[PDB]
């Protein structure tokens, strides 16, 4: 995926519920720091539902890849409010985004 391109889809679409650097505030949802590799609901400090919390799976590119396209279909009860990510391309872009900015 394009990075760059994915930055512009999490700016417009993810931005205004999660923060991605180190030390980022949570907010409606968690910080995103250290996201790939981690189990789901892992994040200190926030307070997930129980429905993400023993989803049980890893967050990666593939399981994101998933999630991204429809969220509730991935983890029924999420309280994550959107719509889903239609186009395959475009969750490579914002996976690409996330896989470096939730890294550095
Ligand atoms: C496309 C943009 C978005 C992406 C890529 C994204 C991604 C994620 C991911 C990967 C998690 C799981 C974190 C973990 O298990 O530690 C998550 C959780 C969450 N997100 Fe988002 N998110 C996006 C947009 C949003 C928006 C717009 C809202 C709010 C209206 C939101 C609300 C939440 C909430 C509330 C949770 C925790 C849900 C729960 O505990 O069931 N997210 N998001």
């Amino acid at each position: 995926g394009d990075v760059e391109k994915g930055k512009k889809i999490f700016v417009q679409k993810c931005a205004q519920c999660h923060t991605v650097e180190k030390g980022g505030k949570h907010k409606t949802g968690p910080n995103l720091h250290g996201l790939f590799g981690r189990k789901t609901g892992q994040a200190p400090g926030f307070s997930y539902t129980d429905a993400n919390k023993n989803k049980g799976i890893t967050w990666g590119e593939e399981t994101l890849m998933e999630y991204l396209e429809n969220p509730k279909k991935y983890i029924p009860g999420t309280k994550m409010i959107f719509a889903g990510i239609k186009k395959k391309g475009e969750r490579e872009d914002l996976i690409a985004y996330l896989k470096k900015a939730t890294n550095e």
